[PDB]
């Protein structure tokens, strides 16, 4: 299985100079929760903003740089190597590998943030027409966790003739 895993905004912005341009620790244990005991391949730039791999998963990070080596980190160098990776694949950003990604995954793990940021980094536009919601959830707010949000699961809906 193959599947996004992403956060954007109202607007689909997903990044701001290399980083998230929201704070909001319960998306960060939605991405813990989902993606523990599996695999996350993830861009150069998406890698350098982390810093480090994330734990108990699989890590890999795409780049056309063959001196990347991170203790901790499995490198691929092209797109179609994803595809031999084993289990449960989540295309975990940025911008470059969504767009690169989005026409050939089974479904999306989708927060919205439901708010507008100053971004510079962005999801590809898609419609509701083109996947079916599995799933809505708001996001519980609280003192740290302050902007509305909702987690979406999303499948591609199958072409049939009507
Ligand atoms: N859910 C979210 O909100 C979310 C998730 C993840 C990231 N982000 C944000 O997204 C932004 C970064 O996105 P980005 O598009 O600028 O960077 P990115 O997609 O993380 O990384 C781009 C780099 O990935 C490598 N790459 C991509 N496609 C490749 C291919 N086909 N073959 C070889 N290498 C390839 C290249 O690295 P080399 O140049 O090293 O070859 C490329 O420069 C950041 O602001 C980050 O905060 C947001
Ligand atoms: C080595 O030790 C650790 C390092 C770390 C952490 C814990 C450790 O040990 C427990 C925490 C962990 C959560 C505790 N951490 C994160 O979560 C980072 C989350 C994160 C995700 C994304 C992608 C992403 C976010 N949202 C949704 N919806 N989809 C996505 N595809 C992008 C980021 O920036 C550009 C992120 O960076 C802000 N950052 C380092």
């Amino acid at each position: 299985t193959l599947s996004i895993l992403v956060a954007h905004d109202l607007q689909r912005v997903i990044g701001f100079e290399n980083q998230l341009p929201w704070h909001l620790p319960n998306d960060l244990k939605h991405v813990k929760k989902l993606s523990t005991g599996h695999t996350l391949v993830m861009g150069r730039k998406t890698f350098e903003s982390i810093g480090k791999p994330l734990p108990n998963r699989r890590n890999v990070v795409l780049t056309s740089d063959t001196s990347f080596n991170v203790e901790g980190v499995d490198v691929i160098h092209s797109i179609e190597d994803i595809y031999q990776l084993p289990g449960h694949v989540f295309i975990f950003g940025g911008q470059t590998l969504f767009e690169e990604m989005i026409d050939k995954v089974d479904d999306m793990y989708i927060t919205v943030i439901e708010g507008k940021f100053r971004g510079d980094t962005f999801f590809p536009p898609y419609t509701f027409e083109d996947w079916e919601v599995a799933s809505s959830v708001e996001g519980k707010l609280d003192e740290k966790n302050t902007i509305p949000h909702t987690f979406l699961h999303l499948i591609r809906k199958k072409l049939v003739p009507r």
